[PDB]
């Protein structure tokens, strides 16, 4: 994957909530491997799905995310952007979110 492009997109679309792989809103639902595993989402395909459709307090970002209330009120992300993000998150989680 394009690490730098992924990092740039993550840093503007995700980082304020998932700061350095964390979760400033919801303890226990970080992007670290152990939390992803406990939540049943430690795969690229599952990370993509939750990014696309959202879950609870997390908005989803997909073009076809529905209904409006469960999705970002900002611009939707393209499929290719969400794929890049899912690959980036999986890679970072595998690496332990290096600083
Ligand atoms: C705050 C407004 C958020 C933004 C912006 C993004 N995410 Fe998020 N995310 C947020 C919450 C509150 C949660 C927990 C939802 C729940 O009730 O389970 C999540 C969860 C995820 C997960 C799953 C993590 C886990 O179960 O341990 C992933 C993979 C995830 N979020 C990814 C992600 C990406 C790629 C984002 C940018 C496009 C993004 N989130 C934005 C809060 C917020």
């Amino acid at each position: 994957l394009d690490i730098q492009r992924g990092a740039t997109l993550f840093n503007r679309a995700c980082a304020a909530c998932h700061d350095t792989g964390g979760n400033i809103i919801q303890p226990g639902a970080t992007l670290f491997t152990k939390d992803l595993e406990r939540n049943g989402v430690d795969t690229e395909e599952e990370i993509y799905r939750v990014t696309y459709f959202g879950k609870g307090r997390m908005p989803g970002f997909g073009e076809k995310c529905t209904p409006r209330g469960q999705c970002t009120f900002g611009p939707r992300l393209q499929d290719e952007e969400i794929k890049l993000l899912a690959e980036f998150v999986k890679f970072q989680a595998d690496q332990g979110w290096p600083t």
